[PDB]
């Protein structure tokens, strides 16, 4: 019965560490396309959660595994429900609201630093306990039941972000009945401190059960003297180590995967970001979670010893890499823009020395370069803005806005937007949404197999340490580096740059499509090849060994 409500807890600190992740990036994403804040700022909030996770992992790790884990797992809770009230600080101390950095984003910091370092202890030593008293079959599904609850997490945090949006920012502090604008005014701004209160009393209530729970189920010198010698012990051990690299392997593939999904969505696909977005949020991450409690499900069912859970790791790596190739074939051309993918002549692949954004038909009208306002003509072809276009006049109609007596077009009326692809990339897109949701399915499949590796061949008393060092390496060589580089070659692919309000370029407007898929599924696809003989090699040592 213990094991059970150790597990629940586990369960529901999972769910409001993740909870928490997902308002936090929900919120700043919105708060990025209405507010500017700059790229470094942002940067800075996203790396003070990193240098706090990451400055006391190993030592949490290693020196927690003899002491009361149960207990440490809530102080960590506490320390990051703390940290996550911490932010919402702000709040309660600016002046109302009236319808840009300094002494105040200290709150911010602080704030990540102690959610980062509270979040340490939750998976090397609740997965440790929880592996420890366990049977060796129900320890795998007990695992699977975790990660899906992380997984699934962000969800109801991007949910909370969106309530918390709807809501105004002087909601209690303000009476609301002299209040006239609507979510919809571009002043408007929403109550983004809520989620995060919530967030963290509900952090603060995870760590509840964990003060009844006891230390085992049926001094720091010495610690420190053996410290390195289990450092190498866990480094001698081949099959740990070879599936530490083929972790990092894929994991540096996943997370450029991940990270870049949603632009390669609407750029290849034509679709808009809230689009991009919902088929991402509400049918991969779900494919996610099914794939890792179907793995966990599996090992339980089936008594699957080490050798199978290498061999189910490494069928679901080949079939989910595999599947994704098949993305190559669903591609959709460049879309029709004036000047950028066609010349305002209609003339089909243009090179990178004629990119004339000024024409003889635009020549009369003095439009800005830099100003990405893009508009669909009557005659199918996309135009950087509707000066560029020579429209003279504008009609407000309904909703839209119709250009008229536009010089390039007649080479005459347009509307607002892009325009939509139109030879079958719809049907193209229907396609890879199929193969995308089957492809995370299948890679989420072998979540829990390589857990179980990663468990089943070290010695029983380094399994917290060997937890942490596993966390530490996936963050630092594959959460951090993978956006970084995938980001950049991808950027090597863009037509037209964006500038922010400061003249700081901002996110590109128009990619590619041919180098971006390319780029974007080569480095994945490669990557999860590396993976896969990784895999290979490991399980030649398990049948070796
Ligand atoms: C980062 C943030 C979005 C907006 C932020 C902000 C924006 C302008 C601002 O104006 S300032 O002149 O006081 O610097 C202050 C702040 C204080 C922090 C505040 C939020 C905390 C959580 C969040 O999502
Ligand atoms: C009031 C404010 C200017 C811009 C504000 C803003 C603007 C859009 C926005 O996006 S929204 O989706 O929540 O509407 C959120 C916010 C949150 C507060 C933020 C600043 C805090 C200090 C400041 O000077
Ligand atoms: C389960 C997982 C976390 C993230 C997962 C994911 C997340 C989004 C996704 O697709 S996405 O369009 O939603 O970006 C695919 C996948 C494929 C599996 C992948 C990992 C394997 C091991 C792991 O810890």
């Amino acid at each position: 019965g213990e094991l059970k409500v150790f597990l629940c807890a586990l369960s529901f600190v999972y769910f409001a560490k993740a909870l928490a992740e997902g308002y936090l990036k929900s919120t700043i994403t919105q708060i990025e396309r209405r507010f500017d804040i700059p790229s470094s700022l942002v940067g800075v909030i996203d790396g003070s959660f990193e240098i706090g996770n990451l400055l006391v992992i190993t030592f949490v790790s290693y020196f927690g595994a003899k002491l009361h884990r149960p207990k440490i797992i809530g102080a960590g809770c506490v320390i990051m429900g703390v940290g996550t009230l911490l932010i919402a600080m702000p709040q309660f101390f600016m002046e109302q609201y009236k319808y840009t950095s300094s002494s105040m984003w200290i709150y911010v910091f602080l704030g990540n630093l102690l959610r980062g370092i509270g979040e340490t202890p939750i998976q090397p030593l609740g997965i440790a306990y929880l592996d420890d008293f366990a049977s060796e079959d129900n320890a795998a599904f007990y695992i699977g039941c975790v990660q899906t609850v992380a997984i699934i997490g962000p969800i109801f945090g991007a949910l909370l972000g969106s309530l918390c949006a709807k809501l105004y920012v002087d909601i209690g502090f303000v009476n609301l009945d002299h209040i006239t604008i609507t979510p919809k005014d571009p002043q408007w701004v929403g109550a983004w401190w809520l989620g995060y209160l919530i967030a963290g009393i509900i952090s603060l209530l995870a760590a509840v059960p964990f003060w009844y729970l006891p230390k085992s189920l049926p001094k720091i010198m010495e610690m420190a003297r053996d410290f390195l010698p289990s450092l190498k012990n866990l480094f001698g051990n081949p099959v740990y180590f070879l599936y530490l690299c083929t972790s990092t392997v894929q994991f540096n593939s996943l997370f450029g995967m991940v990270t870049y999904k949603p632009k390669y969505i609407e750029q290849q696909y034509g679709q808009s970001s809230s689009r991009a977005n919902f088929v991402i949020g509400l049918i991969n991450i779900p494919a996610v979670a099914l794939g890792i409690f179907s793995g966990g499900i599996v090992m339980k069912k089936f008594r699957i010893s080490v050798c199978g859970a290498a061999k189910l790791y490494l069928g679901s790596s080949v079939f989910g890499y595999l599947l994704f190739l098949s993305l190559f074939a669903l591609g959709c051309e460049n879309s029709d823009v004036a000047g950028l993918t066609v010349s305002y002549q209609g003339t089909k692949p243009v090179s990178y020395h004629e990119r004339a954004l000024f024409s003889d038909c635009n020549s009369r009208c003095k439009c800005s370069e830099t100003k990405w306002e893009p508009m669909c003509g009557e005659n199918g072809i996309t135009y950087v803005s509707a000066c560029l276009a020579g429209c003279q006049t504008s009609n407000r109609s309904g909703k839209n806005i119709i250009f008229y007596n536009c010089t390039c077009v007649g080479i005459s009326s347009g509307i607002v937007g892009r325009c939509q692809k139109d030879n079958g990339c719809p049907q193209m897109f229907l396609y890879f949404l199929v193969i995308s949701v089957i492809t995370s399915y299948t890679l989420s499949l072998g979540g829990i197999p390589g857990y179980i590796l990663l468990l089943r061949c070290i010695k029983p008393q380094l399994k917290s340490f060997a937890l942490g060092i596993y966390t530490l390496a996936i963050r630092v060589l594959a959460g951090i580096p993978a956006p970084v580089y995938f980001g950049v070659l991808i950027d090597t692919s863009c037509l037209k740059w964006g500038f922010k309000r400061c003249g700081s370029r901002g996110s590109c407007r128009l990619y590619d499509s041919n180098v971006f898929r390319h780029i974007y599924l080569g480095l994945t696809v490669i990557l999860g090849t590396v993976s896969i003989l990784l895999s290979i090699a490991v399980l030649f040592i398990l049948k070796k060994n």
